[PDB]
């Protein structure tokens, strides 16, 4: 019958769930011990990005029954000392899928004619004519490693460019796929063929370091890349001396394996887009998550 | 009719298809002014991209040159007056670069919904502001298309891919033929306030010159976003920076100035300008489109 709210989350949030019929806390920034103080007689804790749900945190409060996220994915609450205390973990998996798909759609874009480093040449004073040549996206060939909700959006997208979409995921079937103009192959067949890869799949152990210097070497010379789902799907280190090589021609990074990022290396490289992790940053998508949790939590009031 | 001169950086298929058809070439780069005339004393054509510049002095001072080839579209940096007045041709490509402007145009779009620009310059600088760019969902949103040309239909389809309402206006394409490219056309006075962005690609002409000035921003929402990839001034340099100044623009991409390099750095300095030196037709895959399309009217002409 109480919820607590620890991050900066779109009004709508608090609104269903008093309209729903229970209390609220909205507070923000909070510190880890002013966190669990405030938590001691709340019955549900809804979260963003920023709070962290230690292990410690769970434990020191006696009356957690849920903890919603806000987002896509759980990967700043521990799941282990979640499911041990019989605690429910709450998601938002469709209201974020556009806004993801768009950001990407966005840096192969971006990749394709390097816009970013054209704006930041121009606005240092520069008018570098003479070689900023970039890519003709028609009749290139794109991978899509994670043929989910955000990836075949991506492919739906890039398709009305003219691209191929050729990609790789182990639940879906070719079948399935093939219905959203996505053909299916094995990995050590893809690389070869692309012109452009982009990832969009769960941070997991089958997945991380999908590209390392064995596969970026098995791609085409002046492959180009976009992680905008987990960081370390793509090996940073990996891609780093890909860069360096001229194996990968570019490169755009919406996550990182440290969020933000200690290892400085790849931002600063000439041909990497980046972005301090918006996939999620926007009005829309907030309001259908925070709309979508508070849903999920007054639903079981029942 | 026999001897041509290429002065610019000019992919290799071209000489290679003049030389094929059956006629000298001279690949040549950043010539100075005498160095040029001095060189084009015995040539009969001359080749040219967007870098040499054929003044009313140079025309003058080539007793010989029968024939002016561009490869591009537009013609923006040879004399013509000149041109005409010694019999001279001039040609150009203006196929071979459609698509090109058409994906930079839709980056531009893209980059303005997100500020991808603006979050790489801030990370590059070291800077992780999440919190701050909050930018938009194009899905369900409004793209106003002006000038339902090649360029603005190949605009249209891809952008209603992102699930936006492509409504445009063009005088010369019928509504019939426009709605059949999913782009509704209106009168502009019933455009500008249901845009949330607004892309021109019209040619420069006087009734185009200024198509979005002081009157129409204040007509369009608060907060629409505009993207120029055609002709500097079809949006009038001046009313823009005033629109951003005052909050009427959210931001804007421009691929085209009215003085190529712009000495007015008041736009492209502004933090919700993303900028180009006019790399619309910068890409391998048009240049030797461009430069073979133009390589063949030269031999088509010689039997
Ligand atoms: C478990 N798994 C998946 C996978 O999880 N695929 C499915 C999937 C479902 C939902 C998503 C999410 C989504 O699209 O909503 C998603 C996208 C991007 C980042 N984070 C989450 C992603 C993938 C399709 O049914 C499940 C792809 C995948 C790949 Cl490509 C490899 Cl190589 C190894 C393991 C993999
Ligand atoms: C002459 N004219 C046209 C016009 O020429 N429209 C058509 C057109 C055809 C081809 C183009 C060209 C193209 O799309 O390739 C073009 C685009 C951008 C820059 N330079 C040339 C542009 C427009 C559509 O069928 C012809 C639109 C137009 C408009 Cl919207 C105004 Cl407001 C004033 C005069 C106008």
């Amino acid at each position: 019958r109480k919820v607590l709210i620890s991050d900066s989350l779109d009004p709508c949030c608090r609104k269903i769930l008093q309209d729903g019929g229970l209390q609220v806390v909205e507070k923000q920034n909070l510190s880890k011990e002013e966190l669990i103080a405030e938590l001691q007689d709340c019955e549900g804790l809804i979260v963003r990005s920023a709070t962290k749900v230690t292990a410690d945190v769970i434990n020191a409060a006696e009356k957690l029954q849920v903890v919603g996220r806000a987002g896509t994915g759980v990967d700043n609450v521990d799941l282990e000392a979640a499911t041990r205390k019989g605690i429910l973990v709450m998601n938002t998996p469709n209201g974020n899928s556009l806004s993801a798909a768009e950001l990407t759609c966005g840096m192969i874009m971006c990749l394709a004619r390097q816009i970013p480093q054209a704006t930041a040449s121009m606005k240092d004073g520069k008018w570098e004519r003479k070689k900023f040549m970039g890519t003709e996206l028609n009749g290139k060939t794109l991978g899509i490693l994670g043929l989910g909700r955000i990836g075949r959006e991506v492919a739906t997208r890039m398709q009305s460019f003219g691209m191929k979409t050729i990609g790789y995921d182990p639940i879906i079937s070719p079948e399935v796929s093939a219905s959203f103009g996505v053909q299916q192959l094995p990995l050590e067949e893809i690389w070869p063929l692309c012109d452009f890869i982009t990832v969009h799949t769960p941070l997991l152990p089958s997945t991380t370091g999908l590209l390392n210097d064995n596969t970026f070497a098995q791609c085409k010379k002046g492959v180009r890349v976009v992680n905008c789902a987990r960081g370390g799907i793509v090996d940073e280190g990996a891609l780093l001396r890909a860069l360096q090589s001229g194996q990968c021609a570019g490169a755009a990074l919406d996550v990182f394996t440290e969020e933000p990022p200690r290892d400085r290396a790849l931002v600063d490289h000439e041909n990497v887009i980046s972005c301090p992790h918006l996939g999620a940053s926007t009005k829309e998508a907030q309001s259908r998550c925070g709309e979508e949790i508070a849903v999920q939590f007054v639903d079981m009031v029942k």
